[PDB]
């Protein structure tokens, strides 16, 4: 957590500069937006029955006898993250629909990316898959002052305003104390 | 040394720090330390000048001393001369100050003149070079800035001999290069 951050400005269209009583905050815009998107998708994937949307271009996949074994093992886990596989023929599946909240235009690559995660873990439970899926979903010109403000406000009210879902810094903070030291 | 490239303002915080940037990255600036450096070189130039525009005072200043101080003060009457302190002796060990350089920090013209004098009285035996410096420093130390003010400050800091360090040895500028920032955010 962190108190209200007041915008100073932005630079190179990459970083936001802000301040409050605790000192100075340098904020990576992109990282901040991953974190904010994550808090959203992590909730969405936790829903038992999400609004569903029928695709326009349905997808097909095909797997080795072994990959299909793993996929049948993880039916419930895959469906719980929004991947609705229907097997037609041998080791082949169609995807006919998905949650309405999947990131538009990247459903195809998301579904295949999630399915690939399961094939790699070989044995994975729902909680871990939900985390992984939401991380994947989260990473699917200069900002206006109103845009900087919404961003600082949204970031502040997430679970971890300091670190992106991939574990990288969102915020470099120079405290009042640290700046006093820096300069004396 | 390498001359810092032009800096562009982002903003300020707490009436204490200036935020700036250019292609090279981010600059965090102690605005007071910056103002010191600027003013220091300005006054260090003036006090090194040969003939300054002098300004008479409405009410001259009076200074009384002992047989020691009046002794020292009368020895350095060319060193306090160039430093801007003009002591006219009328009685025994007694001086009046009619005038002083027009570029003397207003309001505290007297406060300063005494400090320059004090410095002399303290070091006891002190040469031109040291006094000259000490005087410049005293004049430079003698609210939230807008981006226009911030800009003017950045340009002036650039033109100095040492934009990174104040006359007291403390850092003026903390620089994060674009590469170093990318490293910090991995
Ligand atoms: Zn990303
Ligand atoms: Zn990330
Ligand atoms: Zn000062
Ligand atoms: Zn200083």
């Amino acid at each position: 957590r962190v108190p209200i951050m007041y915008p100073i400005g932005q630079m190179h269209g990459t970083y936001i500069l802000a301040q409050n009583e605790n000192g100075l905050y340098i904020i990576d815009q992109h990282a901040a937006q991953e974190r904010i998107k994550y808090e959203y998708f992590r909730e969405k994937v936790g829903e038992v029955e999400p609004e569903v949307q029928e695709m326009i271009v349905p997808l097909t996949f095909h797997y080795s006898t072994n990959e299909a074994l793993i996929i049948e093992q993880h039916k419930q886990e895959l469906e719980s993250v929004g991947v609705f596989l229907e097997s037609f023929g041998s080791n082949s599946y169609i995807v006919r629909c998905h949650p309405a909240w999947f990131p538009k235009g990247e459903e195809a690559e998301l579904i295949e990316e999630i399915i690939q995660q399961v094939l790699d873990s070989k044995n994975i439970d729902i909680k871990k898959l939900r985390e992984e899926a939401a991380i994947m979903m989260s990473c699917k010109r200069h900002l206006r002052n109103d845009e900087i403000k919404a961003l600082l406000d949204d970031l502040r009210s997430t679970s971890d305003p300091f670190t992106c879902p991939h574990g990288r810094p969102i915020i470099i903070h120079h405290s009042t104390y640290e700046m006093e030291k820096m300069f004396k």
